[PDB]
This record gives C-alpha cells, structure tokens and sequence, in this order.
C-alpha cells in the first residue's frame, strides 16, 4: 500500500505464532523488538541509537510477516522503546520512499 | 523522488543558510538535527529512543528545504549522531512509504 506519515507508521507483524505492532523505521539500519521469547539460538550483539547503546539478543533467518509480506532475516531483541521494522526487513518487502 | 531503502535514506537538506546531510526517517515522529547554534527563542526538551535520553533545544517554525522541497516547522537540535527528518516535515514534502 501506500502509507502517508500524518500518523505513526504502525502495522501488524507476526513473528514466532505471535502477532505484536511495529513501527516502519527507515531510519533503522536494523530490526529491533522488544524483549520477546523466540525459537532458535542467538548470539549476543550491541546496538547504537540516538540515546547510546544497549545490549540485544540477534536471531538470524527469522520469518516474520508485516501486513501479508514474507520476510526472513535478522532480529535484534532487547530494551528498545519500540518494536521498530529497519531496513534490513523493508527492503525485503519492497518499501521505498516517494516524494 | 523514489528512494529504496538498501542504504540509508540520505539527503541533503538546506536549514539557518546551511547544507548539511539528514536521514528521511519515518521511525521519527519529530525532526532532530545535529548540534547548531540557530537563532531565535527555543526550549529545552528530552528525547529518548534505543540507549535512553538526550537533552534537546526545541526552535518552532524553522524552514528546512529537502531535495528542493522546502518545509518549515519545529526541530529540536542537540547531540544526535545523525541529522533526522521527522514525520512532522516528512508530511510536508508529500512523503510516502510504498510497497
Ligand atoms: C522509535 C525509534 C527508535 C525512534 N528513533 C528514530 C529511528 O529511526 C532511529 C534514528 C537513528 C539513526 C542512526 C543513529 C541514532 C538514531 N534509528 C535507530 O535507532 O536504529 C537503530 C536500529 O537499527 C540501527 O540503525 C540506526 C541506529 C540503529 S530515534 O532516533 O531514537 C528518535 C526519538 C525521539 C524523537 C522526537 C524528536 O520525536 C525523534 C527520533
């Protein structure tokens, strides 16, 4: 679809049986969830935002869905203030911005 | 302009007579800029994002041109690592996501 930005970006996305909200984040390099329980092993990663940095568990080749969309790819779980949807996942659904 | 999104969202902006480069952000609901020393009455303010809080000035009608397109409304300056467009301009260039 196309998304006009008067109000937050959100969509539904379904990862590990489980639907949750995101935020579209073209401003993230990377996909980071809240602290979730997913299948799988991780590996213990950091990541920087406007704030500093902060500890994540990275799961790879995860499947999740946003708004019907198939995606497969990294997860980065931890104390983010947001479920945020970074680039890594919006170029796998085909997002780009138009003006 | 359509811009994918396999690299950052890069654009050059003109803002106080400067040129500088700032990240189209549709993660962000206001426009936060690199430490300047703008002219005109301003406020302090909190923003929070992954790693915690930075300390802002908030100045209110400040005209920002984007890719030719000009805009004008609040930006809050401060140490951010990246210069970032916010919804709140993102509107007003006729911004959109699309997939
Ligand atoms: C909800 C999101 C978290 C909000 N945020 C915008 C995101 O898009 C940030 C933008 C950003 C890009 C690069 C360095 C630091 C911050 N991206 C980001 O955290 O992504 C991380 C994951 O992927 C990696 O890549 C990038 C950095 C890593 S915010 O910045 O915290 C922000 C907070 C308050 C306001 C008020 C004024 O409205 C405006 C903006």
């Amino acid at each position: 679809p196309q998304i006009t930005l008067w109000k937050r970006p959100l969509v539904t996305i379904k990862i590990g049986g489980q639907l949750k909200e995101a935020l579209l984040d073209t401003g993230a390099d990377d996909t980071v969830l809240e602290e979730m329980n997913l299948p799988g092993r991780w590996k213990p990663k950091m990541i920087g935002g406007i704030g500093g940095f902060i500890k994540v568990r990275q799961y790879d080749q995860i499947l999740i869905e946003i708004c019907g969309h198939k995606a497969i790819g990294t997860v980065l779980v931890g104390p983010t203030p947001v479920n945020i949807i970074g680039r890594n996942l919006l170029t796998q659904i085909g997002c780009t911005l138009n003006f």
